[PDB]
């Protein structure tokens, strides 16, 4: 003797409906005979009705600042039911776009953190972290930590195991990231951890030793930072690499015209900190390399050793500098994540 029932995921009259989720309508004691959704201009949204006729759902992205009208009719054996629902979606003050590293499909070293950089300051860090789904295989515990107002990083306690798949789903579209700011879009990346490559620069020997899966494969005489501009000790993540680059001290805050400044074109340069530490070709210091520290902070090595390093070291490999007269690389450098104690990194700084 029964009347079909409709259940929609939105209510007639709702405002600030968030656009992170599809809109659905379900029939009970009947099936769906017509479902249309239309924006404020009359333009159809459309979606998919399940084969059994019980569940309809939008299949495309719904937009910010829209007024949508949903019409639905369920026919039962015991009669009909029609509903019309009109609702408004979120109206952002601003949009932020995330950027993920490392690159999709890349193979990286064991020190590569997952990085989500937003193009605006994030007022609700908690909401951002909750929108980011990380899958690891083999599964391994990790945690988020913020390097600044825009960039959050995720990593395990220890260096990744080689062969780990890492999947990163940044599901920020439709999510309120605080003070009126909503994600511009979703982004996705997937990467894999490659060989373990750790290079150690010991100031006691002035040798940079590259170890691949625990074996020494290269031993590089090096000249590090002179006593007045020493190389900071600690763990550096390998970033980008250049056949040649102009090193401009202005990039890192220091005027070229200034006393500690510089502008020099160099070869075979591998970046290991945002503060501007590189491993690079230094033909002028070949005689100092292995003996005395002469640089601004860079790991000077021979031209063939620098090119070797460019060819054999990858994004996410590790350089550890030890025994220098300098301090420790900042944990928030950009490439100094591993210098923050796990207890502190785990507890995070979302609040
Ligand atoms: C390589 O020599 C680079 C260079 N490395 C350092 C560094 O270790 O930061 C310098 S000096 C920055 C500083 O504040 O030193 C203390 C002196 C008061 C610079 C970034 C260049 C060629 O990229």
């Amino acid at each position: 003797l029964l009347v079909p029932k409709l259940t929609a995921s939105v209510t007639d009259g709702a405002v600030g409906v968030t656009v992170d989720a599809p809109v659905s309508v379900t029939a009970a004691d009947g099936v769906l005979a017509a479902v249309t959704m239309v924006n404020d201009n009359g333009r159809p949204v459309a979606g998919r009705l399940s084969p059994d006729g019980l569940r309809w759902s939008t299949t495309e992205q719904l937009g910010y600042n829209r007024r949508y009208t949903l019409n639905a009719t369920a026919l039962g054996l015991g009669g009909a039911a029609t509903r019309q629902l009109t609702f408004q979606t979120s109206s952002p003050a601003h949009l932020t776009m995330p950027y993920v590293m490392p690159g999709d499909g890349e193979v990286v070293g064991v020190g590569e953190p997952v990085a989500i950089r937003f193009d605006e300051n994030i007022a609700d860090r908690g909401a951002a972290e909750k929108a980011i789904k990380i899958t690891t295989n083999p599964p391994v515990e990790g945690a988020f930590y913020w390097l600044n107002n825009r960039e959050v990083r995720w990593r395990p306690e220890h260096f990744w195991k080689p062969g780990t798949a890492v999947d990163v789903a940044v599901n920020t579209y439709g999510v309120d990231l605080g003070e009126g700011m909503f994600g511009e879009d979703n982004v996705q990346t997937h990467f894999t951890i490659g060989d373990e490559v750790i290079a150690t620069a010991d100031d006691n020997t002035k040798i940079l030793t590259v170890r691949v899966n625990g074996e020494v494969v290269k031993s590089m005489p090096t000249s590090m930072g002179k006593d007045s501009t020493p190389t900071a000790n600690g763990i550096y993540i390998v970033g980008s690499r250049y056949k040649h680059i102009i090193m401009d001290s202005s990039t890192y805050g220091v005027p070229v015209n200034s006393p500690n400044g510089y502008r020099t074109d160099v070869d075979w340069a591998t970046q290991i900190s945002y503060s501007g530490v590189f491993v690079h070709s230094a033909p002028w210091s070949v005689g100092a390399q292995g003996h005395t520290n002469t640089s601004h902070g860079c790991l000077n090595v021979s031209p063939s050793n620098a090119q070797w390093f460019y060819d054999h070291v990858k994004r996410g490999d590790i350089v550890e500098v030890v025994n220098t007269v300098g301090g420790t690389l900042p944990g928030i450098d950009g490439l100094g994540d591993w210098n923050i104690p796990w207890d502190q990194w785990r507890a995070g700084n979302a609040k």
